[PDB]
């Protein structure tokens, strides 16, 4: 169980996230729960990033990666094990107010 094995993923730790949690707990969802019941995540990343052009656009880097690896780490953990890791990702531990 890791998550290590990818440089993507370092880079995503280099930027620290800096993106809405919020947001990106649901582009996960949204893939995920798509992914749930279809078979195919690069189209399940089709949909949520058409979607929220937007968002994608901003966080190129971080949204570019992680479908990267989103859909890498899927056939080998689970997309809910690679969601939740993402999140853990751009989550700072408890130091945030003071920081």
């Amino acid at each position: 169980m890791s998550i290590l094995e990818d440089p993507e993923f370092v880079k995503l730790r280099q930027f620290k996230g800096k993106v809405n949690f919020n947001l990106v707990m649901q582009i996960l969802d949204e893939i995920e729960l798509d992914l749930r019941g279809s078979d195919n995540i690069k189209t399940s990343i089709i949909y949520v990033y058409s979607s929220h052009l937007d968002e994608i656009r901003k966080n190129k880097e971080f949204y570019d990666m992680i479908a990267e690896i989103l859909q890498r780490y899927y056939k080998k953990i689970g997309i809910e094990n690679v969601n939740q890791l993402i999140l853990t990702t751009i989550k700072l531990e408890h130091h945030h107010h003071h920081h």
